[PDB]
């Protein structure tokens, strides 16, 4: 029912915790996401009823994969301590690990720490309240188009696919971090109206009307899953954005079409075309600019807000 945001923090300018959970409860903005532990941050959190997703940073990944004991001591430390005052939904166990270049080096703590993790909520008897995912990339899906023939790269298949029964044997979701603006901005046949959510033609796929671009990525993403033997395992949408500078569709306006649309089209019912019917939890990229991120300009341009909590456009947030 209530849309949810990254708690994005690589800025030196950024609001204090307790204003950043005002800002929050001000916009009816109801779920959260940071990227690695913060306790600060938790803290202030506690008893505001926001939905938390908490990072293991991608750095942090061998040390909990290597060890029980340290996957232990990382639950104890960092979840434990501020549950249930702070609503902990989700432990994001790395961020875009497969098929990204920077990450390779953390491939193969993956696997060994979600499951580490997993173990790691049950001894601490938080495994009722908590489940265990990570965030992947659009680079791990194949073909995209049409959605229907979705499918993974055959070189994350073997990952994937222990990843998605961890998923199934515990109820958690897949998490995916899909972004229509770097599609356009790669792909520049694609048309821009279909990316922002404008009027376009629909693209018809076995019977199923694709009326923008993040419906058609989300479903491929839903088609693959389905290729690797898991039907049933629902998507949650950790990061979606549009930057408002640092490149020519990169503007205010596209990104104030871009967020807006997005947060209409995934609060309401609609769903998407192989699931439709139920809203689809998303978390928008990001909540502020944050002015280290780079080097690339648009990096610079995610936030909803400037750091000093004015909007960069405006965003309706609700249905209402």
């Amino acid at each position: 029912e209530q849309i949810g945001v990254n708690y994005g923090m690589d800025g030196n300018n950024l609001p204090s915790a307790g204003d950043v959970v005002s800002l929050m409860k001000k916009n009816n903005i109801g779920k959260m996401r940071i990227f690695g532990p913060n306790a600060d941050v938790l803290r202030a959190f506690a008893n505001s009823r926001i939905e938390v997703i908490v990072g293991v940073e991608n750095k942090g990944l061998e040390a909990v994969a290597s060890s029980q004991d340290s996957a232990n001591g990382w639950v104890n430390d960092n979840i434990k301590p501020f549950y249930p005052s702070t609503n902990i939904k989700y432990i994001a166990v790395g961020n875009e690990v497969l098929e990204m270049p920077d990450n390779a080096q953390y491939v193969s703590f993956l696997v060994p720490a979600i499951k580490n993790i997993q173990t790691a909520l049950e001894n601490a008897n938080l495994q009722n309240n908590i489940k265990v995912s990570t965030a992947h990339a659009m680079t791990v899906i194949g073909t995209s188009s049409p959605p229907s023939k979705g499918t993974f790269k055959d070189a994350v298949k073997d990952s994937m696919s222990s990843i998605l029964q961890f998923l199934q044997d515990h109820g958690s979701p897949f998490m995916a971090n899909v972004y229509p603006y770097f599609s356009y901005d790669g792909d520049r046949s694609i048309k821009l109206d279909y990316a922002l959510f404008n009027p376009t033609p629909p693209v018809v796929d076995e019977g199923l009307s694709y009326t923008n671009l993040f419906d058609a990525m989300v479903d491929a993403v839903l088609s693959a899953m389905e290729s690797l033997g898991h039907p049933n395992i629902p998507i949650v949408i950790t990061e979606s954005g549009w930057p408002s500078a640092g490149k020519d569709v990169a503007t205010i306006e596209n990104a104030q079409t871009y967020n807006n649309n997005l947060i209409k089209h995934v609060l309401s019912n609609a769903g998407t075309p192989k699931r439709p019917g139920s809203s689809i939890e998303t978390y928008i990229f990001a909540l502020f600019n944050e002015n280290l991120k780079g080097p690339a300009e648009v990096e610079k341009h995610f936030g909803l807000f400037n750091p000093d909590e004015q909007p960069v456009y405006p965003v309706k947030f609700s249905l209402n």
